[PDB]
């Protein structure tokens, strides 16, 4: 290994030198160097070819390095810190302090006192009262089927006790009894009472922080709290007096105690330190978690969990709790051991150590020994303990207690260890009640970061809007602050008044374990069995080779934890019912000042109630103008940025033009509501991931693994690996020039080409993987093009690339690191059964290796692998689909609350994206500054001119320009991110996006920026992460844990290869069943039946879930109608876009893309929900049960799922609306009729039953019903941003143009703009949306396809036909579209309009039917085993059966393979109808005009085909023509005339029909027959030949559309 490891050997020399050149080796940097060289030695020994001598040398080097690390120890500062809980009686405290001052001679006792939080207990009690009352109100209102006895009794007791406020104890005891009653409530109700209470309290805390923002205060005190209370609840003077009395009493108590102890021990010996004098308290990243802890705490008599951390970090020394006692000395413990005849029960039993410690306390402080509480102790033990105390009371006060070791290892915090004799055995655990550390310790930083992360995870309940409520997770000691358990603890404490911990000893132990693991090799002695070891604690008692532990000479001297005043000891006595309580009536809450919990509109009558007269008379007019727009913005289901910008800008201006305080508060409430709305409306994300690899690392295994994982996560994901060749080329030139400063070209080119070709070939067979060259999609005038041209090399270039590719239209998730899809809940549940929560993250790489690839390793049990193979890969991983981002259009990965640029999730196509434009402009400005600095020609005035007319000028401050000029003079060539950092003082452009937004969104943007300092997530941060880093498997979200809260797996619905319907023939399904649908609905009692069939999804993938969920969002008739119209419009647009292959305007295209992305995300989410029993209750189909649900259990919405389809049942108003996406909806008076109709509809009709998936199946066991426990669950699951599909009627370009009444003059004639757009008027390759100016009129062009469709749909007047012919003649047909022959364009008179319309309708119907017929023929022809080539060559067709359309088709395959069976009754039945109506025409006064026209069209199409004279498709079309001819011959040739032509017979029949009944119908029939008799028109044959020659080859469509176009040609 001396060759490969040679260079690293050089490295080790240098690290040794770094060890040698250390002024202070006892420092962090030296230890870092030590771990670096230890890891290098690890790398050396990991090589397989290592001799035994090298192993021994490495081992002794490791031992020496470990000894050197362990020798570097720090002597802690001589301080002792104790936190004074406001509610602490000094008589029980002072003694302990004296003890700690009599043994620790050279130590100063600092009592940390928070003067401004003396009254905070009452404030949090009032907040808790309000939150619980709100939770009770919402529970009662959300479950109106029954009244709750808990709520009734609770309101009863509160209201009754209002009479006697002085009876607090009477109230608290009755509340304990109330909790005893509450324990018997239903478990789902308990879960809702646990989620609500917590969410409401977090909301109230956030409201208080918002008030702190609006008052512009910097530090929070009691006066601020009292003013907030008076502004949120009516406060009388009595409660203010109570608050002040508590504050004064606390001040007097603390001053008296400190004065007494200072009189005894001296001035400087014991002192008071103010809590507010800590830098960490006001630190922004601590997020004011100290204030939040004051509210979310259940350990009342205990001290704060976060203050001790700050104190240890900023001061160092020893932190102790009040009731800790110094450990017993060696001599005293030895003597008590020998004086009790060897009975160790005295040194283990808690109830006895309590009495002994009480006696020692009384002796040390010269108090009466005989007064020791001796209860629950027998007389014999009492007497022996009495003699014990009398014997110890002779020993020198000095030799009664011991001290501890104040020399601790550098950057380590010892933690006391506690041993307890429970009845079940020995309980050993670490305690945060006694810590050692030193100032500037770094493990304290890790613990503080962990505490902040824990509070973030706790707040995740309210942060995540679409977060589930009902997870019945069992108690598992999860690292997650499991929200349900914490809410339960909080409710229990609020009700009764007296385990799990957010930031207790458990979290501290976890964080120290993680940090010591991160330390590396040298920490191996601080971790044992992947857990905290015995050397990370103090007080560890080694066992004496037996069951019990020897109490003489412990490994480390501890602290007497057991004391008569332990928090869990005296609490049997103190009732604590007055120190921390404030009973305030909540019914008088002022809802208008609470935007978090109540969304209110501008009620102009009551809004200006507390405003002063002058502010009213100045600003009321402007507010009244704002009223309607602001209410519209709030009530909208989408966010339009123009109105938001206008409203917010003018609200901010109004705020700036005011000096009041109440009106300022109301306007700030409006801004808060706006910001919350911005937070709520999330937009979907496209199923696209774009990885920008760094093509220089030695291994690409991570890239392949990431691509495989994202391919396996979902079968529709699109993956784009964007690499740039110019960037690599310029990097090569830069390396060669740097080498030249102080041959390989072919090697480098081969290396890059080989890597790119290898990644291309590994995923060659997958179409979803696209290897892209970035310098092939960017415009030449773009900033990136200039960056490549100049030779930009700086490492941030790729980040810029990402931003550019988002502005180019490439949406999705852009990333550089090799992301992996997050593991689903199923994989985690599988892994949990054989692993703990801390090993799952370690074993996940092996599981992913087994899922994506097929490798297995012995490090994982076989049963795990077998369980993993039983599930599909897409059921174990989370795909990119189903995600959502902020409406501002960009989200970023988070790292401890700071958003970074590892992952950029950029909205969805078609949605508004302001950040795109902002970053585009910013990148341009940075480029301009960079280029002007490149030549050194930048000065202050130029810098001002560059950024004018730009938002980035908001960063133009004097210090920023000064720094920019200084850095420009120091080094002219700086990367764009360096320019950004100089200009703004921000780390990343992601941080600058919000500041750029504030320009156009002032006030709201500033508010959202200010909320980041107060616990609220950044608005541009993704919360739920579906990705994990490949090297550490940590989610990239803000407040998520991938292990304990992994997302549920989504069920994927897979359908058969053959599609029963395609887009062309889909309307057949609606047409043939609509009438029977209506008849069934009307016969089952329906009174309102509406038909709005959908055409968005013609296949059953997703079981039409998406659409159904949309119909489930509506709660009102009006919203339902608006949604129905919008959906019909989008469906028509879809048919126009893809069935006809017609271009659309930009607005319509964006609307279609928005609706489609929303539908796909909704379908994914719905399919995920229905399969997970924790969220929606699923029941088998039973009419009585469902009626009981809809009548008794208060269920208002339900999803009825068949195997292949989904129906929606609602309870709008007082009627039950059953919605079928393919058939519209029906309205029923009672649920039972709706259920009967659903049963009949899905059961009776055979084609319906087969298509829905219920053929030959019992409907009582294959139809499921999914419903919610409470209606609010739907409000929690369904997204709020509908893209306006439910509130506002989206308008297509045609509707907008139809409103304009000004005509446009083209080619000398004037026609309306709507008609000009209809005929396909395009400017430079884009359909017009506005009246063209006179200059652009010559540039207009006519789209051939749109004009052809318009002609085939419209019955023009002769004058209009002349106008269109003239316009086409003077403008021409746009190149690449369908050429149109002017002879085709004609017009009809008034009397022949109905006939022409019916003919066009029949043409469409025949197109749709023949499409299905030809698909059937292709399917029948493809299942025939065919050898090499396409020589099927149908020998002979013959019509066999007359009633079912049986055609015997001999196939002359050459191998005598003959399939004489096919069922095509659509062709035969029309001719049967025509013949039977012709024969009985003299005896029937009925004439079917539509049937005649359809038959005429079919025979004309067959004539064109056969006159025109070798794969499956064209052969099947020729076969179809043959069967049309044969059926006509069979039905119209009554006698066997050899000289029989179908056209002549059909024409003669039409002529006889026309001559039997006169009129315009007869004239039209005669004209059709006349056309049939004569030879085909020259122009007709010309257009047919032109199509079949050039147009079919030009188009890439399948063959069905070409056949439909030909039959349309025939009908025209
Ligand atoms: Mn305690």
């Amino acid at each position: 290994l001396k060759t490969k490891y040679a260079n690293e050997i050089i490295e080790i020399k240098r690290i040794m030198g770094e060890y040698n050149l250390l002024p202070d080796k006892n420092s962090r940097n030296g230890l870092k160097l030590l771990q670096k060289q230890a890891d290098l030695l690890k790398i050396i020994m990991e090589d397989t070819s290592v001799t035994e001598n090298t192993f021994k040398n490495i081992e002794i080097a490791i031992t020496d390095i470990k000894r050197e690390y362990y020798s570097h120890t720090v002597d802690i500062e001589k301080n002792i810190h104790a936190i004074w809980v406001a509610g602490s009686p000094p008589e029980s405290i002072s003694d302990y302090i004296k003890t700690f001052l009599k043994t620790y001679k050279e130590f100063t006792y600092y009592l940390w006192v928070d003067e401004k939080a003396f009254g905070a207990a009452k404030f949090t009690s009032v907040l808790k009262q309000i939150a619980f009352d709100l939770a009770c109100r919402t529970i009662q209102q959300n479950t109106p089927q029954k009244n709750i006895d808990f709520i009734n009794l609770y309101n009863e007791i509160r209201k009754k006790y209002n009479n006697n406020p002085s009876g607090q104890q009477e109230y608290l005891n009755k509340l304990r009894e109330l909790y005893a009653t509450y324990q018997k409530i239903s478990t789902p109700l308990k879960h809702m009472f646990n989620s609500f209470f917590l969410e409401n309290m977090i909301k109230l805390q956030d409201n208080f922080f918002n008030y702190c923002i609006v008052k512009g205060v910097t530090e929070i005190n009691d006066e601020l709290r009292i003013n907030y209370l008076k502004n949120v609840i009516k406060l009388s003077d009595d409660d203010i007096g109570n608050y002040q009395k508590t504050i004064n009493d606390n001040k007097d108590r603390v001053k008296k105690l400190i004065l007494d102890l200072q009189k005894q021990f001296g001035e400087n010996r014991i002192s008071i330190k103010d809590v507010n004098s800590l830098t960490s308290l006001s630190k922004s990243e601590n997020n004011h978690n100290y204030q939040t802890e004051m509210l979310l705490r259940w350990n009342y008599p205990a001290a704060s969990d976060l203050l001790r951390m700050y104190i240890l970090k900023e001061h160092g020394g020893i932190y102790t709790d009040t009731d800790m006692m110094p450990a017993y000395s060696k001599q005293v413990i030895f003597k008590i051991m020998m004086q009790t005849n060897g009975d160790n029960r005295f040194l283990e039993d808690l109830k006895l150590r309590r009495a002994i410690s009480d006696g020692v306390l009384r002796y040390v402080n010269n108090q009466n020994i005989d007064e020791v509480n001796y209860n629950e102790i027998s007389d014999a033990d009492k007497n022996i303990i009495k003699k014990i105390l009398t014997e110890i009371s002779k020993m020198p006060e000095d030799s009664i207690f011991t001290k501890i070791n104040t020399r601790i290892p550098r950057d380590t915090m010892p933690i006391l260890r506690r041993y307890h004799l429970w009845p079940d055995g020995w309980n050993i655990r670490g305690l945060n009640g006694f810590m050692l550390s030193h100032k500037g310790s770094e493990v304290i930083d890790a613990v503080i970061a962990g505490q902040n992360q824990a509070y973030r995870e706790l707040r995740r309940i309210r942060d995540n809007i679409h977060s589930e409520i009902y997870f019945k997770q069992t108690d598992e000691l999860s690292s997650l602050p499991d929200t349900d358990k914490i809410g339960g603890i909080l409710v229990k404490k609020y009700l009764s008044g007296s385990t799990l911990q957010i930031s207790g000893p458990d979290l501290i132990q976890r964080k120290m374990l993680q940090f010591f693991r991160s330390r590396g090799v040298l920490g191996e002695e601080f971790i044992n069995e992947r857990k905290l070891s015995d050397k990370a604690y103090i007080g560890v008692y080694k066992t004496t080779g037996t069951g019990k532990y020897d109490w003489l000479t412990p490994e480390s001297i501890g602290v007497n934890d057991v004391t008569p005043a332990d928090e869990s000891t005296w609490c049997i006595g103190k009732g604590r019912c007055v120190d921390d309580f404030l009973f305030k009536d909540v019914s008088t809450l002022k809802t208008e000042n609470l935007p978090e919990l109540f969304l209110t509109k501008i009620d102009t009558d009551t809004f200006f109630s507390q405003w002063s007269t002058k502010t009213k008379k100045d600003l009321q007019k402007k507010i009244q103008d704002l009223t309607v727009r602001y209410n519209e913005l709030i009530d909208s289901s989408t966010i339009d940025f123009k109105n938001l910008y206008e409203i917010d800008q003018m609200l901010h201006m109004i705020m700036l033009e005011m000096n009041d305080d109440i009106a300022k508060r109301s306007l700030f409430s409006l801004q808060v509501q706006i910001s919350e709305k911005i937070r709520r409306m999330t937009i979907p994300v496209d199923n696209i991931i774009n990885i920008y690899p760094d093509l220089h690392k030695k291994n690409d295994n991570d890239l392949s693994m990431s691509i495989k994982g994202f391919l396996a996560s979902n079968p529709h994901t699109k993956i784009n690996i964007l690499y740039s060749n110019k960037t690599e080329h310029n990097i090569f030139i830069k390396d060669l020039f740097s080498f030249a400063v102080m041959a390989f070209f072919k090697k480098h080119n081969e290396n890059i080409h080989n890597k790119i070709q290898r990644i291309k070939d590994e995923f060659k067979e997958y179409s979803r993987v696209a290897i892209h060259n970035i310098d092939k999609v960017i415009f030449k005038g773009q900033t990136l093009d200039r960056l490549y041209h100049e030779g930009y090399v700086f490492s941030d270039i790729n980040t810029l690339s990402r931003y550019t590719l988002h502005g180019l239209g490439i949406t999705g998730v852009h990333t550089e690191e090799n992301l992996l899809p997050a593991p689903s809940s199923s994989l985690i549940n599988i892994l949990k059964e054989h692993y703990n929560e801390d090993e799952i993250s370690a074993k996940l790489p092996l599981a992913y290796d087994y899922i994506l690839n097929k490798k297995e390793s012995s490090s994982i049990p076989v049963e795990i692998l077998n369980k993993l193979s039983e599930l599909p890969p897409h059921e174990l991983l989370t795909p990119v689909l189903g995600q959502s981002v902020n409406p501002l259009g960009m989200g970023y990965s988070s790292d401890n609350g700071k958003i970074t640029e590892q992952v950029i999730v950029s909205g969805a196509d078609g949605f508004d994206n302001p950040i795109s434009g902002l970053i585009y402009t910013y990148l341009e400005d940075l480029y301009n500054i960079h280029v002007r600095m490149r030549e050194g020609t930048l000065n202050s005035q130029n810098l001002r001119q560059l950024l004018e007319n730009s938002v980035s000028s908001c960063f133009l401050t004097e210090q920023s320009i000064n720094k920019l000029l200084s850095e420009a003079e120091k080094r002219p060539y700086q990367s764009l991110t360096e320019i950004h950092q100089h200009l703004t003082g921000l780390p990343t452009i992601a941080d600058a996006t919000l500041s750029l937004l504030s320009v156009g969104l002032p006030g709201t943007g500033k508010l959202l920026r200010r909320e980041q300092d107060y616990g609220r997530p950044p608005v541009t941060a993704i919360q739920d992460s579906t990705f994990v880093l490949p090297y550490n498997f940590k989610g990239i979200g803000f407040n998520d844990n991938i292990i304990s809260s992994a997302p549920v797996a989504s069920s994927l619905h897979f359908i058969a290869e053959h599609a029963k319907y395609t887009l062309l023939s889909w309307p057949e399904f609606y047409r043939h069943h609509a009438q029977r649908w209506f008849e069934m609905a009307k016969g089952y009692g329906s009174q309102n039946i509406d038909f709005h069939p959908q055409s968005l999804l013609v296949t059953q993938e997703g079981r039409c879930m998406g659409l159904a969920l949309l119909y489930l969002q509506t709660e009102d008739t009006a919203h339902y109608s608006i949604l129905q119209e919008n959906l019909m419009t989008v469906s028509a647009l879809h048919q126009t876009s893809n069935r006809d292959k017609l271009p659309l305007s930009k607005d319509d295209n964006s609307l279609m893309t928005r609706t489609y992305s929303l539908i796909e995300m909704l379908q994914y989410q719905g399919n995920k929900y229905i399969t997970n029993e924790s969220l929606l209750h699923k029941t088998a189909w039973n009419q009585e049960r469902i009626t009981l649900l809809f009548n008794e259990k208060g269920v208002k919405r339900a999803l009825i799922s068949t195997p292949n389809h989904t129906l929606v049942l609602q309870q709008l108003e007082d009627i039950y609306r059953l919605t079928d996406p393919n058939f519209g909806h029906a309205d029923f008076l009672s649920p039972i009729d709706a259920l009967k109709f659903i049963e009949a509809m899905i059961q009776l009709t055979p084609t319906l039953q087969e298509y829905y998936g219920l053929l030959n199946k019992d409907i009582n066991k294959h139809i499921q019903v999914h419903y919610a426990e409470s209606d609010m669950v739907w409000n929690k699951l369904l997204p709020e941003n509908d893209a306006g599909l439910s509130t506002r009627i989206q308008h297509t370009t045609t509707d907008r143009l139809a409103n304009l009444a000004e005509p446009v003059a083209v080619a000398g004639i004037s026609l309306p703009v709507k008609t000009l757009y209809d005929i396909g008027a395009t400017l430079d390759g884009r359909r017009i949306t506005s009246p063209p100016t006179s200059e652009q009129i010559p540039s207009l062009r006519l789209n051939g396809d749109v004009l052809n469709d318009y002609l085939s749909r419209t019955v023009l007047t002769p004058e209009q036909a002349d106008n269109i012919r003239k316009i086409l003649h003077t403008q021409g047909i746009r190149s690449g579209t369908r050429p149109i022959d002017p002879e085709m364009i004609r017009g009809t008179q008034d009397d022949l309009v109905s006939s022409q319309t019916r003919l066009q309708r029949q043409a469409t119907r025949v197109k749709q039917q023949l499409a299905g017929v030809l698909d059937t023929l292709q399917q029948h022809f493809q299942n025939i085993p065919r050898s090499s080539g396409r020589h099927l060559s149908v020998e002979n067709i013959e019509l066999a059966d007359i009633g079912s359309g049986r055609f015997n088709l001999q196939i002359r395959d050459g191998e005598t393979l003959h399939t004489t069976s096919v069922e095509v009754p659509e062709v035969v039945s029309r001719f049967q109808k025509l013949s039977t109506m012709l024969s009985a025409l003299p005896a029937s006064g009925i004439m079917d005009f539509d049937l005649g026209m359809s038959v005429v069209g079919v025979v004309q199409y067959a004539r064109l085909l056969q006159q025109g004279h070798m794969d499956i498709k064209q052969l099947s079309e020729a076969t179809l023509g043959s069967m049309i001819q044969i059926a006509g011959n069979k039905f119209l040739n009554t006698e066997g005339i050899q000289g029989f032509r179908l056209e002549s017979a059909v024409a003669e029949g039409m002529r006889s029909v026309a001559t039997r009944t006169g009129g315009t119908m007869g004239k039209a029939l005669s004209a059709s027959a006349r056309v049939l008799e004569l030879p085909v028109l020259e122009t007709v044959l010309g257009t047919w030949n032109l199509y079949n020659s050039v147009i079919q080859l030009q188009q890439a469509t399948s063959y069905s559309e070409t056949m439909a176009a030909r039959v349309q040609i025939a009908f025209d």
